[PDB]
């Protein structure tokens, strides 16, 4: 579950050893389908959610406030993120969360699918609990 | 079969953001035993094998040519894998085989099992042939 | 016991005062006779040896650690040398190696006989100690 | 009969990658003692010999005119190199003669003993055939 940037990234840093991009900052984004695995994802909701805006995680913190220090693995969303709500017209269905760099594109750092698909109705918060969004 | 240390190294830079550690030097290892996959490994074989200088990746090279580059995953060891060869008294088998920072210790970025297993007789050299230890 | 090639330009740089040519990278190679003494060998092991790619000394460096610094004449392999194990067909019988400039054709540095002539069977490596390939 | 300086340099060249030094000119001068083969030679005739200023080769040639370009080894002093004649007190013997650099130490690439013993009188200009001094 790891796109072909950050895996290319990471094997390069550990074996070749050459400079690692450093996400500077964390956004997380909604995806009606699966991303390609490539950069961005197939397909963003958009012309249908007119309030898209990715929430951006540790929002008060700069950097690193986001998630929980590593450990043995797993991460923990510590900032609770609620997303704008649906505006209206028709339902958009979420089945996929994939976190990015960058707000528009930048790269996929990681694509992974959510435990239960849910759709949103014509008013929705979609707020993520804490303590989700880990990985290995 | 990925360390925890290099799992925490990659979660750190991938999400919170820390500067990612990067080798000097890249130093391949034989066990006897699958490594402890912490600290250490479980275990690192001497007093069985004479002569276990262990053999770095890019041997005279300074950095960047240990492997192949990292394009949609895959790695493929450029340089030859030549150990020195078995001095004598007792054989010594291998089934994993571990990336380490430092000739001695140094942490444990990568441990897999071998495909088919391998004894090492009196007199062997035990080369890795070129196109192994790959990396996904 | 040197090729024409470094006798000429020996003596044209200790005599006459002209450039003289520096190998980019150092190469030694298995003829199964006596080589000419002139560009080029009689004759160079290939079709029956299959992989017989030509080990460059300090196999990784840029330059200046493939042989030890000189002291009143005498240099060792720094790096341990290794060739690909000998592929199938039949045993191939090797007896005199040379120093070469490129890793095809290029001037001949050095010619010497080995200590003793070696055969080697259907899957050899071949290798050549540190302290050994001593060079006047 | 090549002596320390020109042996490490030309093992230096060929294998290290080091660069040669080049005589901008060339000296022959002539002991009575057979070269030590390290710095300077054993010894140099003088206080016996008040005028000893060593002929240098190629004398009308600015650089190349001493020797003639290399064919499988051989040279020539092509320029007739007469030296001063001896000013008087004792016969000096000269029995071996060196190329230098410099008109005084400034290393010695050649150390050579001479076919036939001369002995020099009062009056004697010790005057080289061309044909002579030759290299290999």
């Amino acid at each position: 579950a790891a796109s072909t940037y950050t895996e290319n990234n990471i094997l390069n840093a550990l074996l070749r050893g050459v400079a690692f991009p450093l996400p500077a900052k964390t956004y997380v984004s909604l995806h009606t389908g699966d991303p390609g695995v490539g950069a961005g994802a197939n397909e963003v909701s958009l012309s249908n959610w007119p309030a898209y805006v990715r929430r951006e995680a540790e929002q008060g913190g700069a950097i690193g406030s986001g998630w929980t220090p590593a450990a043995s693995g797993q991460t923990s969303n510590v900032n609770q993120l609620t997303y704008p709500a649906n505006n209206g017209v028709a339902a958009v269905t979420v089945t996929h969360y994939a976190v990015f760099d960058a707000p528009t594109g930048g790269n996929l750092l990681f694509k992974a699918p959510l435990t239960v698909a849910r759709t949103l109705q014509v008013g929705d918060v979609f707020v993520f609990d804490v303590g989700s969004l880990t990985a290995q």
